[PDB]
């Protein structure tokens, strides 16, 4: 059994829908029927769906239960336990650090190519849970790509989000900014601007 | 019972030829009844013997952890040699056989880019210097600090991502001090990667 967390962008935008999933690994043929009791800080729930079962190439079958979260339950810290063996997580204990958001230009020699990369250093954040868009001119980026967050050495995390334009956009003078959210931010919302 | 787990060697060993590459196979879930396993190793077919095996190791969850390790050459992982590792034991009806060997797919040359410390980070008293690298494959690679010939400890790489033209692109975060930076010393990003020429791409950086 594993309970696995919501994504941590779907815990942030109220636009999406956060999911604690529960997997179930090795069942028998003999017993195929998996029984999941589900508990929001005690009290038991039953809006949970459960998917069809996959059976893998070591013959066993795998069942997976998905539970549908509110936004403020999981950022308050409830506890959900998933009873098949009684797994149990929640959000990430601990004193929450407020990130630091740098827009980073391209390199002077990637000014050579057609397209050139936008750098956003996000740093010194608790816990792992955030989410980075991009948008330009009011309008958001499409063609950017987020780092996964990494443990730094002062306990804290950091990521990096890279966003692709062309080199013609950049150079006549538009404004891209980065967009953060982070628990420990005010409004759990903070902004970097980045043009030539 | 037992689980059989086969690891790649480390991606700067089989880069440099300094260091030393080697295909590790770890198995886990060893009865205490049978601790009795045998290693089958295999490049391409070809059965090899010379790996060496340290003893048993007792964990806590009450099993044994027997691995062994098979040193390889550089140009045979690189040529995408394939290499089996066969685990015998008593408790297992037939001995399991995991394969490994180097990603298959067209390699691509990394594009790195150094970039200085932010205006705003300048108010801190430890800025963030930061090494960009991009357009890469397979994800298999190494990144690394340096300053004055020495190399650097106070840093972080992120894992490859997996980008939109198929290749893979990560960063790595070196923290130095802000008295060293607005001292003009020079800091440099170390690549290695399969792709690149002789294995390695170094790019400098200084106020
Ligand atoms: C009894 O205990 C032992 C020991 O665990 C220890 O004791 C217990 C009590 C706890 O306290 C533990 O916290 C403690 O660690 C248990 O043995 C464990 O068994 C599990 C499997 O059930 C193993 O998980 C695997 O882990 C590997 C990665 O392993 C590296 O990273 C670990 C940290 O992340 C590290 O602890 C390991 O030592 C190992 O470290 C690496 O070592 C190599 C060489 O030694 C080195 O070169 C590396 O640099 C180094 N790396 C790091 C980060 O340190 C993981 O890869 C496995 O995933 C595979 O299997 C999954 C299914 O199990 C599957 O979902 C994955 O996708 C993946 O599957 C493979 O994927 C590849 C593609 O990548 C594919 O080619 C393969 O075909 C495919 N194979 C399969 C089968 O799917 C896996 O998650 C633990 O490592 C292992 N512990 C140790 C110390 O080895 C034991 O289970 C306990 N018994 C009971 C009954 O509970
Ligand atoms: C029979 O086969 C089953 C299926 O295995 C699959 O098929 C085989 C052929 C291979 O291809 C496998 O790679 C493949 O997984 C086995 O089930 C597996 O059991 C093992 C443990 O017994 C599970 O390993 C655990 O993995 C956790 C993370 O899993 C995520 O990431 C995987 C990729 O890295 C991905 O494949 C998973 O689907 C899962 O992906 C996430 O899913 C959630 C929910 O859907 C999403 O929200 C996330 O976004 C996804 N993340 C992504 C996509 O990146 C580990 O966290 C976990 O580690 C923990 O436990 C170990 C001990 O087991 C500790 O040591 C460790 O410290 C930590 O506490 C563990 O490694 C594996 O995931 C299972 N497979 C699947 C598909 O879920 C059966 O075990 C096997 N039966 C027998 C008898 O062998």
């Amino acid at each position: 059994v594993f309970l696995f967390p919501p994504k941590p962008e779907d815990t942030l935008m109220i636009s999406r829908t956060p999911e604690v999933t529960c997997v179930v690994v090795d069942v028998s043929h003999e017993d195929p029927e998996v029984k999941f009791n589900w508990y929001v800080d005690g009290v038991e729930v039953h809006n949970a769906k459960t998917k069809p079962r996959e059976e893998q190439y070591n013959s066993t079958y795998r069942v997976v239960s998905v539970l549908t979260v509110l936004h403020q339950d999981w950022l308050n810290g409830k506890e959900y336990k998933c009873k098949v063996i009684e797994k149990t997580i929640s959000k990430a204990k601990g004193q929450p650090r407020e990130p630091q958001v740098y827009t980073l230009p391209p390199s002077r020699e990637e000014m050579t190519k057609n397209q050139v990369s936008l750098t956003c250093l996000v740093k010194g954040f608790y816990p792992s849970d955030i989410a980075v868009e991009w948008e330009s001119n009011g309008q958001p980026e499409n063609n950017y790509k987020t780092t996964p967050p990494v443990l730094d050495s002062d306990g804290s995390f950091f990521l990096y989000s890279k966003l692709t334009v062309d080199k013609s956009r950049w150079q006549q003078g538009n404004v891209f900014s980065c967009s953060v959210m982070h628990e420990a931010l005010h409004n759990h919302y903070r902004q970097k601007s980045l043009s030539l």
